């Protein structure tokens, strides 16, 4: 009856959430191109809306699930989001209709948000010690980040080796194992009238100082959000990739993310968070500019590594400064940093792929990548105001 067990269930829950969020990336455009082979960019823009559907649904849903966890209890909605995730797995596996894909992703968003809120809530509640709670949240988020490293090569290899249905089924089997673990971990379900601070996050979002860092993360991951759906079609077109290099194309970004965060989480505190974020944004800009420069799959290993490393740079700079500013000049509560980070990520993935597809409909991929480079460069100086809050 170890608490580390519940840590394991929540860890694998959000890890599986990201893994399923990510393995869907290099396969759906293949579906759409294959179906349409037997309105050329309408499929691309509807892919962009498909990717943005989860972000929009989660953004709308998060207050509702927060209130629901406040009112009815902690154990019920995690299992509800579990069942939702299982339905999403089955719809990705067996269903092949585009509208079915939109419904599956939109449904998936609710369960993903519900897990990402309520599991963190239990992880904080059971872990009474504040420092212990903080470091366990850190390791849970580290697994959350490592899930998107696991995802893409797994999905691409199982897409090419077996077919269109095998890897979603493997993810579904992982879902069932997770649910068995969750059910066996906790036999009873309690109402859990946990007490929480009444100060909301709308005041935190209203502050420009937090908003600058939130926007920094927003565009920093809007780069990768816009990078997600365009690359597969960009490799089917004028690139003649052999239908499997998608996973090995996205892998360097993830591995660079993990190595950069792991090697700068101890250094950004020493050297300075504001200039660290400044350099991170500059590196995002230059790598994003250089992604069009590559003309072969071998070439893309460098700029993807750069953008992943720089996104890790920005995250390592900006994750602790949220809590620092919140403790300095706002309500001293835990979990609001996670809430503001989540709303920033949802914002970015809401307008990332949608605007990416909208631009790609009439403007080519090179100008898209360059222009988001200009937004990155232009946003870089605004981080200087964060040096002395
Ligand atoms: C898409 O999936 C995501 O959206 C997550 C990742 C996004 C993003 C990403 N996508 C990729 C897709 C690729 O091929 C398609 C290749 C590389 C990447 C990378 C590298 C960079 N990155 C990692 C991922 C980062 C995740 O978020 C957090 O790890 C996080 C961390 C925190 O502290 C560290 C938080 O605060 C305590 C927090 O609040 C909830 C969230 C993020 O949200 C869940």
């Amino acid at each position: 009856r170890s608490r580390k067990l519940i840590l394991f269930i929540v860890f694998l829950a959000l890890l599986l959430d990201n893994m399923l969020l990510t393995v869907v990336v290099p396969i759906i455009p293949s579906y759409l191109y294959s179906i349409k082979h037997e309105d050329l960019l309408n499929e691309n823009v509807q892919v962009g809306l498909l990717f943005a559907s989860k972000a929009t649904v989660q953004l709308i849903t998060n207050p509702f699930i927060g209130l629901l966890t406040n009112r009815i209890g902690y154990p019920i909605p995690i299992f509800a989001g579990f069942c939702i995730m299982f339905v999403s797995t089955i719809m990705f596996a067996f269903s092949s209709s585009y509208a079915f894909l939109l419904i599956a992703r939109s449904l998936q968003g609710i369960g993903s948000s519900c897990s990402s809120v309520a599991g963190m809530g239990m992880l904080a509640s059971v872990y009474t010690d504040d420092e212990e709670r903080g470091n366990v949240m850190g390791i849970a988020l580290g697994g959350l980040a490592m899930g998107v490293l696991v995802g893409p090569p797994f999905g691409s290899v199982l897409y090419e080796f077996v077919g269109k249905t095998a890897p979603f089924l493997v993810l579904a089997a992982l879902v069932l194992l997770d649910g068995a673990i969750q059910l066996f971990v906790l036999q009873p379900s309690r109402v859990q009238p946990e007490s929480q601070k009444g100060t909301p996050l709308t005041t935190l979002l209203k502050d420009p100082y937090i908003l600058i860092a939130a926007g920094s993360i927003c565009f920093a991951n809007m780069g990768i959000a816009m990078l997600e759906p365009a690359l597969p079609i960009w490799m089917m077109e004028t690139m003649c990739s052999r239908k499997w290099q998608l996973g090995v194309a996205f892998l360097p970004a993830s591995i660079s993310y993990l190595i950069g965060t792991n090697i700068f989480g101890i250094l950004a505190h020493k050297m300075g968070r504001w200039l660290c974020a400044l350099l991170g944004m500059i590196i995002v800009g230059v790598s994003i500019l250089c992604i069009p420069f590559a003309k072969n799959i071998y070439g893309l290993i460098a700029p993807n590594f750069g953008v992943g490393f720089a996104i890790g740079m920005v995250d390592s700079s900006m994750m602790p400064i949220m809590g620092y500013l919140v403790d300095l000049r706002h309500v001293s509560v835990y979990g609001s940093v996670c809430a503001i980070a989540d709303v920033a990520f949802c914002m970015g993935y809401a307008i990332g792929p949608s605007a990416g597809g909208a631009i790609a409909k009439a403007i080519g991929f090179p100008w898209l990548m360059t222009i988001i480079g200009i937004i990155d460069i232009l946003f870089a100086p605004l981080c200087f105001f964060l040096r002395s809050p």
